[PDB]
């Protein structure tokens, strides 16, 4: 074999996070994530219980999906932020499956937030939970989560409301790393210089973080919404209608479609250098993320 040994040498480092499957247990069905569905429960870390969310996939997969199962908890327990998912463990062949265990998000993810809380914005709009003061705070959080991962030389190339998961606590935080990769398809939150070029940075992040602030602003339209996948390869090359075209009447004099548009600039030469940038913004104008809505839901 010369595809099955990398499976037994991979765990051997992680180790030190092998958990009893008797400290796990499974009460939810939480959502169907990409590969597998994710459940919720409660995991003890040998001394209390906590509620947790677990990413399961079985053991009849090929070991090449096994490799990548666990190199998503590898890169995860590197990291340590008030707005990043943090994990707490693992558990290496607990009878039918392999288990990934990360801490428990309770409102879920954003789109499906905002999404629910639609109408509540256009019937209560200074809400605490769909305010300009609670939306810049949760733009605010992604941003100085994503700064974080920069830090560390790292490139997430899947900025999106699908992978930022709210709390009990309303705050936000970084969901989803199966696609995250070092310094140096989600196509609709890709630059052109990474969809032609296939090149990753930090710009590329920052043109999905202004991307996903539209879809925050509009509470969860699809990019680019009427446009197929075909028809946008050849439309964001040639610099025509950046996504803030695709903005209600309300929009184009606001500070959120000035910065954007900026963070959301095809030559990156003239996008922020980094995230910082973009965070200090955040503060001298704290009402900017604000809900423009029309009568109409959007349609997937
Ligand atoms: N820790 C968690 N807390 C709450 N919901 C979660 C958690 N982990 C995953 N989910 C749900 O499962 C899906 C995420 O799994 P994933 O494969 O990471 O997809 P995504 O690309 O949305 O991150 C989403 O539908 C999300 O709502």
């Amino acid at each position: 074999n010369r595809t099955r040994k990398p499976f037994e040498e991979l765990c051997t480092e992680l180790a030190d996070l092998d958990m009893p499957a008797e400290n796990i247990v499974l009460n939810r069905r939480v959502g169907q994530g990409a590969f597998g569905l994710v459940f919720g429960g409660e995991a003890k870390k040998s001394d209390l219980w906590e509620a947790v969310a677990v990413k399961v996939i079985n053991e009849k997969a090929n070991y090449e999906g096994k490799i990548d199962f666990l190199s998503e908890a590898k890169l995860m327990r590197s990291l340590n932020h008030p707005n990043v998912v943090r994990l707490i463990g693992i558990s290496l062949n607990p009878k039918a499956s392999l288990y990934l265990i990360m801490e428990l998000m309770l409102l879920g993810d954003l789109k499906t937030y905002l999404l629910s809380r639609r109408i509540l914005a256009q019937r209560s709009p200074n809400h605490e939970d769909i305010r300009p003061s609670t939306l810049t705070q949760m733009s605010m959080d992604i941003g100085q989560g994503l700064a974080y991962l920069h830090s560390k030389h790292l490139i997430h190339r899947d900025i999106a409301c699908r992978n930022c998961l709210v709390a009990a606590d309303r705050t936000v935080k970084i969901g989803d790393f199966g696609l995250t990769r070092q310094a140096a398809l989600p196509i609709r939150w890709m630059s052109p210089e990474a969809v032609q070029f296939g090149v990753f940075s930090i710009q590329s992040d920052i043109w999905s973080f202004g991307i996903t602030l539209y879809e925050i602003i509009t509470f969860g339209v699809f990019p680019y919404n009427g446009l197929g996948d075909v028809e946008v390869v050849e439309r964001v090359k040639r610099m025509e209608f950046s996504i803030t075209e695709f903005l209600p009447p309300q929009a184009l004099n606001t500070v959120v479609c000035e910065l954007i548009n900026h963070c959301c600039k095809h030559q990156w030469q003239h996008r922020p250098s980094s995230m910082n940038q973009v965070l200090e913004v955040l503060i001298a104008y704290p009402d900017c993320i604000r809900p423009f809505l029309t009568d109409d839901p959007p349609k997937p």
